[PDB]
């Protein structure tokens, strides 16, 4: 029910950050988060940051 993936969005939204800022650093402040071991594919968060990034800015 793209459940994980719309947490995911909701997340990233409300957790307004840095735009410089790169995924190895986001993800290390929220490496920690249930969230983000939750997804297996790596590539899938690395596409939505530079999706984020490219559609925040």
């Amino acid at each position: 029910i793209m459940q994980a993936k719309e947490d995911f969005k909701k997340m990233m939204e409300e957790a307004k950050f840095n735009p410089r800022a790169t995924f190895s650093e986001f993800a290390a402040k929220h490496a920690k988060d249930s969230r983000f071991k939750a997804i297996e594919k790596m590539k899938d968060r690395e596409a939505l940051f530079n999706e984020f990034v490219a559609a925040a800015r």
